[PDB]
């Protein structure tokens, strides 16, 4: 088999790829470096993060069904924790968790066959209580396994996207000092017991896209043009989400994320099961600002789960028109 | 195009309509008036509500796929807030939110084309933090866009309902005084900061059908007869629900709510994604009292999410029979 | 019609049955005894349980679509509560609830026709507030109604399992003494008011498989061999779950649980709606330890929702291989 090396791009973007496989099965080589660091979630709020390649989420990997994935995972010596990786895309050894546990200052190389098409979470899962703590510290990402013959719709005809954005949603449990302010810590372990108490309540303090409140707004706002077919791949490794495109729809949605399943059409809001990634296509019809949200609007607005899409193009009054502008009674 | 004016009926009922379109595409004219008022949720519990037409939920609008909807929205001068409307049925301008923001004492007229069949939430969404607050104050409703050729089942054959009921479920976050009693306020704004703290916990104090605990029980109990095919359209603008008909089933269920998708059959309980409306048909087989619930039974019973259906007709012992009555051991 | 008597086996196992019906419609006789008892949920944590046959969940009953089910339900005189049973599999009388309410020291015999294929919750539901309390005390179980002609896949071809395990997930609301320790009580009623306060927060203290933390680990660990097609039937009577097989997938999944619906394939995680039971088949490919979890990993690890599967067989390096073992940088 040919081998193909890849250079990962941080989310929400995607490394280069073909939808329809150019070749026969290949071996896909990726490398990631584990990075522990405090990140800023919001104006007043920080997280002792544990990341794949410095990002929340970890970067998107793309391959085709029946390729192999061979990943060099590196845990640099300044890190304080063992770490590993579980690919939900993979068969055996706890998704690879059982074969990839590395200490600060080790590497490991795992190969699995991508026997199943879909977008799949991958996350760290060291063992027992370390499993939820590491995930809720940001250590999760997504791999997308495209059918060899590109995407097909509900009746088997090819559909093609012009753009893919990877939206990684994550819940976090930032504990608070006696004064009601979020706590800062020097390292993750110092934060461990107080994070646990928050985690036990199952109420996230933040729920964010691409690692921070507003990360996908302002300078981070996603971009498209009328007529673009955009694929929105959305992961949530630990808790449910109900993605909605305000002003738009899901044209084709695989909310359970697996491309050989029939997608649903015309959805207003769909459902991402915690522990999973889903995918929705939408072809933009109208220019202007859109917002992509978790539709528990408390989660979208008070917790952080809002992204913006800026869309240029010609407006169509047939689809919508302000007939009479805001006027006195 | 012909224009058709409609007189809205408050939920759970529906204004008059045809399932199969009588005509070609038409323009559907609706008008609603925004009403802010304290409503009573339960014996000891009140809400500073913000409503479309005085009801929680806002009334059901019905049209056919490819019609237009032209809505006059009015915000009377005694109201204290700007308000707007986002139709999830609509394409562009944040579902119409961006073109319908009106101050107390203004109106606006929005037209959109109903290009997509299904039941869809519509809700107020003024901007930022006002978005979740206004929704959780009751400002949401549903529009149903029926395929031109009526409803079809999993294999494309026509199915027809004899009755539709619109069940609008809403979560609310009523804050409490120091003594553990729910607070009352003079206006919504006075309640804003204390409601926010409750909202941040993501735990609703109430979760109600048609605006109040027991609203669809007693005098409000829904009604049918053995042999009636009833469509139960169920909205939840902000939080998930898991509707179940006790004693019954969903014969055909579009839990994501969009009629061109294949429905599922024989369901015991289905799932309404927060931010969405779904629909289930059931043809009654047995007379007697049924309960329609959110099947987190804590939500159904402690929070308010229970409705009753009273069904008359002949009992069938073949389906169920008490073989031996309650007798001593 | 023939009558067939059954001897129930406690979960996670299943009484003997045929997948494809041996005979024409029959009458299935079952008997269960209600048992109230304190059970141990975790090292430091007990529940005033109310059970069908002494187990959480109550045992799995299996029949074929169009059979009848005739159940003798017995409430022994040492119990302190009335109790009843609602089969979600059943049509009329609140799933049988309305015809089966028995006092301590009575029995009742209910017959219903199993007109609908799928796995269905059955639970106690005495009336009003007793409904959620009795369920969250463990009184729920599952009945599985197999199509007469066995299971079929997405395109109608027969699929056959070698093993079925019934995984019953339950949320519990164990209140705590002033010192932060879980309370013990002498009887359920003594615990009623303090459990209620916990229930009102909607945050479970425990969320367990087969009635206790670790119940399906260690000596309880599920077992299979490479090449076994295992059916995992998973119930949750009151709250949602997101089952995931770590190291595996759902080959065919009916997450809403009803076998005449098309299953989805290749799922990483699926969704069990509170108030329902779902089913997933998986044919093991790799030997070793797997974990079956609720993929809110806080729920899986901090709350109790983890089971283990121990699988023997030959390892396949084509599916996965540790290319380079854990080595220094
Ligand atoms: O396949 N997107 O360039
Ligand atoms: O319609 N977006 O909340
Ligand atoms: O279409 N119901 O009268
Ligand atoms: O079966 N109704 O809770
Ligand atoms: O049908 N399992 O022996
Ligand atoms: O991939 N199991 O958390
Ligand atoms: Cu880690
Ligand atoms: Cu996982
Ligand atoms: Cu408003
Ligand atoms: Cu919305
Ligand atoms: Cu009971
Ligand atoms: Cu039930």
């Amino acid at each position: 088999l040919p081998r193909v090396k890849h250079t990962l791009v941080p989310p929400p973007f995607a490394h280069a790829h073909e939808q329809v496989a150019a070749s026969g099965p290949v071996i896909n080589e990726f490398e990631m470096r584990i990075i522990e660091k405090e990140v800023q979630l919001d104006e007043d709020a920080y997280l002792q993060a544990m990341t794949f390649d410095g990002s929340i989420p970890g970067p998107l990997m793309i391959v085709h069904e029946g390729d192999y994935v061979e990943l060099t995972l590196i845990n640099p010596p300044e890190n304080t924790m063992p770490h590993n990786i579980d690919f939900h895309a993979a068969t055996g050894a706890l998704g690879g968790g059982g074969l990839t546990l590395i200490n600060p200052g080790e590497k490991v190389v795992l190969r699995f066959k991508a026997t199943r098409a879909g977008a799949f979470v991958y996350h760290c899962a060291p063992g027992g209580p370390m499993i939820p703590w590491h995930v809720v510290s940001g250590m999760a990402g997504c791999i997308m396994v495209l059918p060899r013959d590109g995407l097909k719709d509900h009746e088997g005809k090819p559909v093609r996207y012009d753009t893919v954005y990877y939206i990684g949603e994550s819940d976090h449990y930032i504990p608070k000092d006696e004064d009601g302010t979020y706590m800062r810590f020097s390292d993750p372990s110092e934060g461990y017991e107080d994070m646990v108490a928050v985690m036990d309540t199952l109420i996230p303090s933040h729920i964010v896209f691409n690692g921070a409140v507003g990360a996908l707004t302002g300078e981070g706002a996603l971009k498209a043009k009328v007529g673009d077919n955009v694929l929105f791949v959305h992961s949530q490794p630990n808790r449910d989400s109900r993605p909605h495109l305000i002003g738009g729809h899901g044209d084709l949605v695989w909310e359970t994320g697996k491309f050989h399943n029939a997608p649903e059409r015309d959805l207003e809001t769909w459902f991402i099961r915690g522990g999973s990634a889903g995918a929705a296509l939408y072809k933009f019809l109208q220019p202007g600002v859109y917002a992509y949200v978790n539709h528990n609007l408390i989660e979208a607005v008070h917790k952080g789960a809002t992204a913006h899409v800026l869309v240029e193009g010609e407006w169509d009054n047939d689809l919508m028109e302000q007939v009479v502008a805001p006027v006195g009674l």
